[PDB]
Formats: C-alpha cells, structure tokens, sequence
C-alpha cells in the first residue's frame, strides 16, 4: 500500500486528523488495531472546548453534535456548603463548552469516513514502524492472515497512551515528565436526569465529587477513591450515598439516583513527553501526553495537536514548506503544558490528598475562596476551562 | 488471589523462575497474556549454555533435553573460503553448548508445571502492576470476563521485550542503552539434515550466513538481509542459492536443500535498561535486555537473570536477607554487558555493514584471522561462546 500520511489509530485523534486531511485533499490511511465495534464500544462522556467544536465543524462532522450536544455557558464549583458559578460565557468573551460524548464524536467520525470511502484498516495487528529517519518511511502490519506494508511521507502516531508509535522513538531522544496522583475517579453512568444543567465540581472533607452528564438522557457522576479500591466493593447505593455526602445538601436533596448503567475506577495521572516527534513521526493525543480529567482536557488537547499537525501538513504539502513541521512539538507543547498546569491546579484545589496538614487544608480552602470571589480569579478559570486559544503557525 | 512471588510471563523466563521457586517451596503465580497453545506455538531453535543446561537440571526439567538435545563440543567460523574450528570443549575446560529448541524447553517446562499443579493463569488480559514502592504490591488483570487481583511480596517481570512490567517503571528512573543494526536475519527451517554437525558462522563479501540446527531432524539456516527486505520476495530456491554463495564451496556442495517449513526475517538489536528493578519489581530476560542473536545469548541471559533472582529470593525468604535483592541489577548487569559485548563483537566480525570502507573491510578480515589463529584468541571466543561463569551472590 502507498499513501501520503500514515495514521496509527482510529480513535478521535486519528479519525479527526484523517477526515481533515481527506477534505484538504491529502491522501491518508488509518491503521487501527481493534475492530470498529470494539473502538465504538468504549464509553466515555466529554466536555468539548470551543476549539474542539470548531475543528469538528471544519471537519464536516458537526451535524449530529449540533442536534444532540448541550452548550454550557457556565460551570459550578461547590465547597463549604456553598455553590459558586463561573460564568464561562461572560468571563471569556463568548466561548462556551459543549457536552457531547467522545463515543458519539468517534461514532460520528467513523460514519463520515466510512461514507467518503477514505482508507481504514481494522484489526491491523502487530503494527511496526520503519525508516523514520529517512524520507521514505513505511509501516508493517498483519491483516486477515497476510503481511502488509504501507509506504508514506509522514506517520502520525495517534494510537493513545498504550500505542506503539511513542514506543517507536529511541527512548534516549525523549524526556518524560509525569506525576501519578494518589487517587482515582470512581464513575457511575445513569439514565437518571442530571442534578444540574451545568457541571458541578465539589470539594469536600470526605473527598472530591463530580456532577456531570454524558448526554441529555444520561447522568455522569464521580467520586474520588484511593487507588487500591475495588469497583466491586462499591454497590450503586454505596456510591449514591457517598456522592450525596460530598455535596451541599441543597444539591444532594434534589438528586435522582438510579441503577448504574456503567461503573469503573479511573486512576489520575499527568504525562508529557518532549519532544512529540521523531523524523517523519509525529505524536498526537494520548500517545504523547495524559492530563488528569479534572480539567476536562484529554480529548481537547488531542484536538489541538491534530489542528496544529493538520495545518502544518497543509503548509508542507500545499507549499513545499516541509520545514515548518520541525516546529510541531514546540507549538503543541506550549499549549500542552498550560493545559497540564490548569488541570493540575483544578486537581489540587478539588481533591483530598493523604497526610495533608492543617496548613495545606487552609490554603486549599483559601485558593477556592479567592479565585471564585475575584473577577480576575474567575477569569483565569474561565479562559482556561473553555480552552486557551490555538497558537497560529506563521 | 494471594501469593508470594507474582510472575508476569509464561515464557522460558517465567516458567523457569516459577518451577525453581516451586521446588524451593516459595509460593508463586504466573500470569500469561496468551493461551498455552499460542505460547507453545512460537517456534525457535536454541543453543544453550552449560549454565542454562545446569539450571534446567536443577529445575527438574532436564529429562527430555537429555534424550533429544545435541551436545556440541565445538563451533565453526568460515571466511575467505576456509573453515576454522573453535574447540569449545578444550579451550574452556570442559564446558559445552547444548542444542535443544526454546519451543521444546518451554514445552518441557509447561508440562512440569501443569503436572505439579503450580498456579498459572492464561489469557490474563490487561495486566497492570500496583504498589511497587510499598511492601504489599499487587497485580490486576481480567480473565474469563471478571476483574481479578493478585497480592504478593515481589513481582518478577518476565514478560519479554513487549511486556508491560518494564513499561511500569517510571521512565525517569531508568537509563536505556540500545543499538539498532542495519540488517536482519532471514531464517529458513527445514527437515533436511544439517550440512554440519556443529554450527557454522560464515563471513562473506555478499554478507553473513549461518548453518545451524533446531534438532537432530531439522535444519536452521540464516542469511543477513537489509531491513527493508520482504520475506515474501525470498522463495526457498532464492534463499538456498544465496546461502550457498556465502559459504565455502566445500560446504555449499554437500548441503541438502529442501522446502522451507518456516521462514521469516528477524531484525537485530541491542537493548539494555539500568537498573533492572524498581521497588518490589525485578525484570528478567527480554523484559530488561535484548542482544543480537549472533552470540546465541538471548535465552541464556534470561536464564542467568532467573538464576540470580531465584538465588537472591531464597536468601531473602529463607534467611530474612531481603536486602540482598538490592544487588540484583548490579549483578545481572555485569553479566549482561559482557554478553552484549561478545554478541556485538561476533556481529561486527561476521556481518557486512553498509558504506564500509577498504580499511574497515581489512580490519574485519584481520580480526577473524588473528582471533581464530591464536590460542589466546581462540580462548576468548570459547569461554564466551559457552557462556561466562555465573557470579556468586555472597
Ligand atoms: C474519567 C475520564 C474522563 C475523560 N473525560 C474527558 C472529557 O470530558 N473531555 C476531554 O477533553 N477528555 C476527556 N478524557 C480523555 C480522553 O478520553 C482521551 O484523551 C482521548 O481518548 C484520547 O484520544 P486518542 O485518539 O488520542 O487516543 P485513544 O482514544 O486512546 O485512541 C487510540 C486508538 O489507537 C489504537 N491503537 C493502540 N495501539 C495500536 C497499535 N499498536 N496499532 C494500531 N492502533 C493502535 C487504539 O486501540 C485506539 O483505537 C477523559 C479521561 C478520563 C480517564
Ligand atoms: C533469530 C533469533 C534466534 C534466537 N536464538 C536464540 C538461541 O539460540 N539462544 C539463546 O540463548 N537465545 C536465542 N534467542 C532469544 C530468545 O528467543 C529470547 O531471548 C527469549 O524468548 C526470551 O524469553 P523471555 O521469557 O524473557 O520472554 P518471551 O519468550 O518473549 O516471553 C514473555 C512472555 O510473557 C508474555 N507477556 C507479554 N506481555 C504480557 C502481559 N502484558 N501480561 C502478561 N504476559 C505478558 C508473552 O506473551 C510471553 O509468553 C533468539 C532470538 C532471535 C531474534
Ligand atoms: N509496544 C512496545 O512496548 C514496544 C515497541 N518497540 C518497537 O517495536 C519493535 C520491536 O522490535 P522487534 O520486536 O524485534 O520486531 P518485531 O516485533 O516485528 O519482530 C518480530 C519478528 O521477530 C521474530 N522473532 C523474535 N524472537 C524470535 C526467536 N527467538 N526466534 C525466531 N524468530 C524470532 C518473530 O518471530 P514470530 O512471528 O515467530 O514471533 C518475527 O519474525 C521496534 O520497532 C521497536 O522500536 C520497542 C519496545 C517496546
Ligand atoms: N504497555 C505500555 O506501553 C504501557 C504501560 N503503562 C503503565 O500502565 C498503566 C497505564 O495507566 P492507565 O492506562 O490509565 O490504567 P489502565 O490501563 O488500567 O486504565 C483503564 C481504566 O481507565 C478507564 N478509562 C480510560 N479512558 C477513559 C475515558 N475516557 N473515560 C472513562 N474511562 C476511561 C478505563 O475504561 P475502559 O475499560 O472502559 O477503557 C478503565 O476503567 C500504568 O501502570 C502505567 O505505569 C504506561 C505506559 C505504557
């Protein structure tokens, strides 16, 4: 097989890059290890930044999101029994966030690709990358029982945190930055209506809790739990009971509990690799970084990497400016680190850390008190929650 | 589940460590991602060092190897039309090498374990490691559809180069050393008798070639090829024809060619991570290092790591000397680097490298000429080929 851009990964990153490239006229092939059903079988809500939403429009895959998505003009933080609203819309000009699951976004993208006939190979096992230093890079993989090879100009590794593209760059050439938090997020999806029309992040002595929603018809809730907790020791009622205890009574009082459609425990962590490229290979999304969910930034960073990479790819092909791709890492990395910072900040002011002393407890309470009570402070959060502006290339 | 030593990997490393531990009386559990058939389905010959052979005896799994293995007292190197024999037996005291496939060794080990009833979980998917810093480490994995947890004292990562145990140590705490050679080994297994009763390593202007044997009834041959070569462009006769061209006519003349039972291209590479442990996790075999096959050292290093780790584990449990495990890495690493050196040396004097000048060509020819023509020289190779002695712990 021969193509211009090889794309490892049919997740939101791969699909989005692939579609954008498709419409620009740049030939591309996506290699996915799993099956269409498997990929689409992973459930996950999503809070999308305006940038992410604009990028999907441009990709021509915004039809359904426009009909089913929920545009939130604000977000809430609760602590010390009170609820404080951060007017995202006003405090940032007019940017907003749109609630539309990742599963749905992925689904929407697979339909757009399946339709236009762009190339996608599923069940592409044992993917391996070659000649990243030369100018004739290629990929090998086994499908339906035979050995295949795919030649290209550049490979975009969008295979996520456990992918192989990052694992294909000489370790020495990369610097890894990471933090593993001492807790995870126990989540419960339900078809019960949301306790609020905007998300609610709650700080509480017993621990962090989150009131969100995957769609208009399903609620998404989270409570922080030690890393050694087993999801099977958390029956629905035990969850619902802990959730209420971490919320202001006014909220826990009007909350509609129900049987959990899905439950699980997701560990929190920060991960950043520098640089995010090697020769003809460029990393995007989870393949290059991980951010704790507290900032609602995983899918969104993935989108900005894609945007930057797409846009630089145009320049390169559509203008023979193949050098501008050297600036890929430095550009994304600047937005990635700012995203890591805001998510690290959100995590620190919202969660209960172990062995924390009286002073730390007071500083945390004061962080929330000052930021939520100041216009400058409320603005730092707003502009970050909606997502910082994408940096122009040239 | 609860056990003393958790073992990730049911390959030669895992199985060997597991059996040895079993006989010592230390409780152990092996978690394997694949199925028994799959593991056993990977075919691979093997040249075992005396140390490896002694370790299998001690493990009580030497019955079949003793009946089917071939003990070679010497090995040959060909170059410039001549054949030079390195009397391994004499030049090293009495140590020898035994030819018995890895597949067979693995098979022999699975039967010994299956029989004694020791614990082994196959199809243990999504393995993940936890609490490596504390003293109550544990492992999580999904089987038959449910989520399981395994507690232990120490985890031994024997999951190979693509395993997850190495990928579970904070990247920053590890230093990686590696070299990727500009060529691979195209191999052809046949049921035709071997052209020689001892292996034949051949240096030749056209490139390296190897005459070996998996068993008494099957031949194993290899020719070096550029990394971009596709196995499908190498029909049996094209292989046989190239093989003969790299051998002294006296050998190629009495060679019995036949249809290839198995063919493939294996890339060569050197890989070493320092240290080879993190808290309660210890790496063994391919999970910590890779050596080019030219030295016949992959399986053998794996065995010496296992020996060292087993022996230190005894001390720890059987004597409360749990500190001696801190010396695991430094001990193995000293033998690993010497093995990397000998394999790197063998590779350099036997293969054709690209863009090599007249001087390099002459030095290589002279390396072979001097070492094979000197008793001191023949000894450096002999003592290394059979395998250097295992370093005592205390
Ligand atoms: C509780 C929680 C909530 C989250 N909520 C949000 C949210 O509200 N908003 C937000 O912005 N982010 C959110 N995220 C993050 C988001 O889920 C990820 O950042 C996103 O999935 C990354 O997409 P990706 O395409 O980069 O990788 P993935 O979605 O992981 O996709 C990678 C794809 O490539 C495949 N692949 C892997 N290995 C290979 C291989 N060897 N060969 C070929 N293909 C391979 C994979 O199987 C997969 O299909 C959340 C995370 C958590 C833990
Ligand atoms: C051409 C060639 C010839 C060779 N010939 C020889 C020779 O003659 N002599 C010699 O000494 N060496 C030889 N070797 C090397 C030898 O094959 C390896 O070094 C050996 O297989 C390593 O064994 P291991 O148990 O460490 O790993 P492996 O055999 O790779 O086993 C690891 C096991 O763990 C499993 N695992 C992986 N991931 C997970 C996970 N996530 N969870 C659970 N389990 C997991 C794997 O599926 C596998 O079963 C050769 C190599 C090459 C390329
Ligand atoms: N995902 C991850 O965690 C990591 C990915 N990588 C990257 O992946 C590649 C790893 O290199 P590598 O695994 O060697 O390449 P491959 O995975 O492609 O090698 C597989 C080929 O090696 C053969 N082989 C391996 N062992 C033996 C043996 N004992 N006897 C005979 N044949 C054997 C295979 O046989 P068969 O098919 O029979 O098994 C097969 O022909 C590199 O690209 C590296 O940069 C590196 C580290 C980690
Ligand atoms: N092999 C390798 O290459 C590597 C291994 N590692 C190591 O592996 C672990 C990696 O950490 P991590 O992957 O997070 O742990 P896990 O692989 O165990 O995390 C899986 C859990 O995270 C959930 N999850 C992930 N994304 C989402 C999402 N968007 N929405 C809802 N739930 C989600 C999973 O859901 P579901 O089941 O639905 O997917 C599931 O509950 C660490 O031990 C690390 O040190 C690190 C790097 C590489």
């Amino acid at each position: 097989m021969k193509t211009q851009v090889a794309i490892i990964g049919a997740g939101p990153s791969g699909l989005l890059l692939g579609q954008l490239l498709h419409k620009a006229g740049i030939d591309n092939v996506i290699l996915e290890r799993q099956t269409p059903d498997y990929v689409l079988g992973r459930i996950r809500a999503g809070v999308l930044e305006q940038g992410m939403v604009d990028l999907l429009r441009e990709a021509g895959v915004d039809r359904r999101m426009a009909r089913d998505g929920l545009v939130h003009e604000g977000v809430e933080i609760a602590f010390a029994g009170q609820r404080r609203r951060i007017d995202l819309k006003r405090l940032s000009g007019g940017k907003t966030v749109t609630v539309y699951g990742q599963t749905e976004v992925t689904r929407d993208l697979m339909e757009a690709r399946e339709a236009c006939g762009a190339t996608t190979v599923y069940q592409a096992a044992e993917v391996r990358l070659h000649d990243l230093q030369g100018e004739r890079p290629y990929v090998t993989f086994e499908r339906d029982g035979e050995r295949l090879r795919l030649d290209c100009d550049y490979i975009a590794g969008c295979d996520g945190f456990h992918g192989i593209s990052r694992q294909s760059i000489p370790a020495e050439r990369l610097k890894v930055f990471e933090r593993v938090y001492p807790f995870g997020w126990l989540g419960l999806l339900a078809d019960t209506p949301p306790v609020s029309h905007e998300l609610i992040y709650a700080n509480h002595p017993r621990g962090f809790a989150l009131c969100s929603q995957r769609s208009a018809t399903r609620s998404q809730y989270y409570v922080q739990v030690p890393l050694s907790e087993k999801v099977e020791d958390w029956s629905d009622e035990r969850f619902w009971t802990e959730l209420k205890a971490r919320l202001p009574s006014e909220v826990a009082e009007k909350l509609v509990t129900g049987p959990s459609l899905e439950k699980s425990i997701a560990p929190l962590r920060s991960f950043v690799v520098e640089p995010m490229q090697h020769g003809r290979l460029f990393l995007a999304g989870d393949a290059a970084h991980i951010v704790p969910p507290t900032g609602a930034k995983g899918l969104n960073l993935a989108a900005s990497d894609v945007s930057t990479l797409y846009r630089l790819l145009l320049k390169a092909y559509r203008e023979g400016r193949g050098e501008l791709l050297e600036r890929y890492s430095a550009i994304c990395l600047r937005r990635i680190w700012k995203a890591e910072r805001f998510s690290w900040w959100m995590t620190s002011v919202l969660h209960r850390f172990p062995d924390t002393d009286a002073f730390s407890q007071r500083i945390q309470q004061t962080e929330l008190e000052y930021y939520l009570g100041s216009e400058a402070g409320l603005a730092t959060i707003a502009e970050n929650y909606v997502g910082l502006p994408y940096e122009e290339i040239e």
